[PDB]
């Protein structure tokens, strides 16, 4: 169903949907320290997942989301990819977004496995966007079918704004 | 006694020693395909393992061996890291080393755990240098005690040329 590099890819287990509660995680940040869902309590989150910020669509997604939602109070933008912390760090620097919150799942692939976003054929994270409320309940989700294409920014942001 | 980021680190299993046969592997190259020992059959190989090319020392190391051991007939310098293929490819273009052979272990972490180079605390690859025989026998190997320091280029380079 979902496609990557002109070919259908698969996953394992079920993916969270609107209404479900966002699964906790332990990801390595850009300064090598770990982060979990708790570190973001009391905030609404826009969970953005990309194959690798070292590629065009994934870089634009991350850049654009951080910018277009920067003016949103009580809301934080989490980017999760398989890039090493060092790759995400280089990115921030090049883009002038040193404060952007970048999370890597390289250590375990646990985030990808728990969320069923780990592509079985490539072990990279499939493109997706979540908008969680304060209770970490998913109020919006988008699993881009054609991973090699941009996500729906409008819907995502409009959803994040209404919340 | 190996350290990383100033603190001591350990591994699981036993690391290979000179005289031992290099274990096989299936790593992803920069074009996203997979390579194994079989793909460099009948050639001398300089296995340089690094924590991440998006870091100072690692960059220098990958650049040095490639330039120095360049031209060496029937000899290939295989770079292995946890860096995503995209990171390795990007680095190659920025450094002007487009023909350089980069292999990623992001998928399985199989190389790291098989060679016992997968740092238990970080799940990154410790800095090491191998010089394999045409029969894939380890004729020389160095495990940098201080992963955050450069290896013995002279010693490694001399072995390859002497092989």
């Amino acid at each position: 169903m979902v496609t990557f590099l002109g070919n259908p890819v698969s996953f394992t287990g079920k993916q969270l949907q609107v209404g479900d509660k966002a699964l906790d995680f332990s990801l390595t940040t850009t300064d090598l320290s770990k982060k979990s869902l708790a570190d973001f309590d009391g905030k609404k989150k826009v969970l953005s997942v990309v194959p690798s910020i070292d590629t065009g669509i994934c870089s634009t997604q991350t850049r654009r989301f951080n910018e277009e939602l920067a003016g949103l109070d009580n809301t934080v933008v989490l980017t999760v990819s398989m890039d090493l912390p060092f790759a995400q760090k280089r990115w921030c620097g090049a883009e002038g977004l040193d404060n952007a919150i970048m999370l890597s799942d390289y250590f375990d692939h646990s985030f990808g496995r728990d969320y069923a976003l780990l592509i079985n054929e490539w072990h990279l994270l499939a493109r997706a966007v979540f908008v969680l409320d304060t209770d970490n309940t998913i109020r919006y989700v988008e699993y881009v079918d054609n991973i090699n294409s941009e996500p729906n920014f409008e819907a995502a942001i409009a959803a994040a704004k209404a919340l």
